[PDB]
């Protein structure tokens, strides 16, 4: 059931906003790690005085890594005179959001028709304002509401990356590329899941996605054509073996984005490459399953995916699940920096041809069983 | 002239701590970069609930790259029951470096006969006191004293890294090894050079090393065997190009550690290896000279130098220059994030074989004014 109910017209994701102390030390891992090319920027060198922007793309995946300067560069600066290509940054904002969460998601950003509708819609459905709509270079619009925690979503609409980014010179930018291609799903973890999905389905009129001792309750929230995919943990308190869920809002100081899952092209290719790497410089992969899983998954998807396809995932770590309609491969990295809070998924998608349907698979949850039954039984 | 008036028994530079805010980015991007391998660690996986450190090794060079956690994860912990292995770290203080300079280095670390008296004497003789020395598991002994800006002095002493520091698992550590081999010396830059150097020499009896419109006036202050070297800048102004000592004064919210020189066994290997990776997550260098610098070194190294050692010095932008002892290899990285701050100096030294004799060839002065005519006789 879709009752496409969005408050305004949804376009796609169209980027993630990491906010950093040092943007340069963390773009540049993130694309090594990952495969991603150095597209624009916005910095001293392009005259801002304000903050240190650099974007990462691949495909469609749009990685924006920012970092404050020292204040007393743009003191003389009001907002009428700012040097700042994104005018909803703040000093003030960014230091107090890296010393609470360490490095995190700012921004999920969402492309719209009309990013001023947006807001307005959004606050006078229940959305908490963060930054109002601002035009730049009579081009492009930027708004932002909080989403959860100190994450704002983002509404970008443009008219015809942002005014005063350039693009990065040639020799600069080195064209990687481990085949992602474009955002599937990022995700929130909150301490109330339902407040917190009453909030945001409210202001945006995104739906509830239909789904198939974990530690969490979830929900996914879905714009009109299912693109646009917005999942929401909570904890789940007293069992035996604690929550993730409450691990990360521990060492986050609360409310924040947990993961973002990013969709392959060749989920094989991506796991070769980014594993290849793990040990100089990339990311690390989360504890592979024991064989009673690559075992059991014969009788789970062996109409889908050869003996051939599914040695390939015993040896890269992939996990598999599957829904009504599609079959779902992923896998998780460690935690992308100090703290054990966000990570990144990768994630392919099997099915609902018609292009894809959004959400093909689900997300995953049955791996939760599947993985704790391999392993008991693998002793 | 060397007095070797140390006022106590200094060994070499042990090692040097940044101040990050996620110290697992900075690392990981690093180590890819300078070809260092992941040595050890202290952080929540071995019970340090303060701050996660990660420790670099190339050689004899050791990288320490520190970040704060969320003060909650230690709230209950005081100064005798602290998880924290480095006991003079801060979090308020880590906090307040970074926001103020951004990344770059906290700690120059020198390894002394008695971490205690070191101490005890540095501030009979006017040192300002950072941290009081204290016996981590009766083993290593660590004190700090005010350098310049917000560095410190650190001195390390071991009656047989440190205490509470796990070696890194062989999976984990990866042995990259690009040729660096030895921090040379360690820059900082203030707004005045005199009370900085009367300052500093006061405290350690540390001596003036012999020199052999650039911007800057340096002095160098050395150890009795001239192994530890700390050089020091002040700006030149008025001057029709700005000095790019006061450039880093204003960007860095004042005095710190301008350039760290790392000693090659082989920089023509490092170079090529460095430059490999400089848009793939390492290091840019500098602009390279034009060809009328490697024109004139012929006259200047040729009896050193082979042609085959100098095109292949204009192949990788190396710069040369020579005292009345020996010659100096070296080249410059562009800063090393978002700030024009600190940057990193790679060099190679050839002569004042005795073993090699320390700041062997100088510290490369010849090549502001020999810079500056190739470019002008290029045209
Ligand atoms: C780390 C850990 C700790 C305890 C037990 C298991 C594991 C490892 N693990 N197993 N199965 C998973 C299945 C799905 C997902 C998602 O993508 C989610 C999503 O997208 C929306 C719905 C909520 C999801 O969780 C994830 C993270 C995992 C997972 O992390
Ligand atoms: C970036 C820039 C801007 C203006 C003009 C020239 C350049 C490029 N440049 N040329 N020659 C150099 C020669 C030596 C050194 C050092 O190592 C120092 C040192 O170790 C102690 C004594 C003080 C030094 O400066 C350095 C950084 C450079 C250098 O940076
Ligand atoms: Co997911
Ligand atoms: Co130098």
């Amino acid at each position: 059931k879709n009752p496409k109910s969005d408050k305004f017209k949804v376009k796609r994701f169209h980027h993630i906003e990491f906010w950093c102390g040092d943007a340069t030390n963390v773009a540049r891992r993130f694309s090594w790690g990952l495969g991603m090319r150095f597209s624009a920027k916005s910095d001293l060198s392009t005259g801002n005085m304000v903050h240190a922007s650099y974007l990462l793309t691949s495909g469609d995946l749009r990685f924006l890594f920012t970092a404050p300067y020292s204040p007393s560069l743009s003191a003389g600066e009001i907002k009428p005179t700012t040097t700042a290509s994104i005018p909803s940054f703040d000093h003030g904002s960014c230091r107090s959001f890296f010393s609470s969460h360490g490095l995190g998601v700012r921004a999920v950003a969402i492309e719209v028709e009309d990013a001023e509708s947006a807001f307005s819609i959004s606050v006078a459905n229940g959305a908490i304002p963060s930054s109002p709509p601002i035009v730049l270079n009579e081009a492009v619009t930027i708004a932002e509401v909080k989403l959860y925690g100190d994450v704002v979503l983002r509404y970008v609409s443009y008219k015809a990356f942002l005014p005063g980014f350039e693009r990065v010179e040639d020799a600069s930018s080195f064209p990687l590329d481990y085949g992602i291609r474009r955002l599937d799903h990022a995700v929130g973890n909150v301490p109330e899941l339902g407040p917190a999905l009453t909030y945001v389905a409210g202001f945006t009129g995104f739906h509830q996605f239909a789904e198939f001792e974990s530690g969490l309750n979830s929900a996914v929230l879905a714009s009109n054509d299912e693109m646009v995919l917005l999942p929401i943990n909570e904890p789940v308190h007293g069992t035996k073996r604690k929550s993730q869920i409450q691990t990360y809002l521990e060492h986050n100081e609360g409310a924040g984005l947990q993961h973002l899952a990013l969709m392959s092209e060749d989920i094989f290719r991506t796991l070769r490459e980014m594993r290849k790497r793990s040990s100089i410089g990339g990311f690390d992969f989360m504890p592979s399953p024991p064989p009673t899983y690559y075992q059991n998954l014969k009788k789970r998807v062996g109409d889908v995916l050869s003996d051939d396809q599914i040695k390939e995932c015993e040896e890269l770590g992939i996990l598999v699940d599957r829904d009504d309609q599609g079959t779902l491969l992923q896998i998780f990295t460690k935690p992308l920096g100090d703290r054990p809070t966000i990570f990144i998924e990768i994630i392919q998608r099997v099915g609902c041809m018609m292009y894809q349907s959004g959400g093909c698979g689900g997300f995953g949850k049955g791996n939760f069983s599947e993985l704790f039954k391999s392993i008991e039984e693998y002793e």
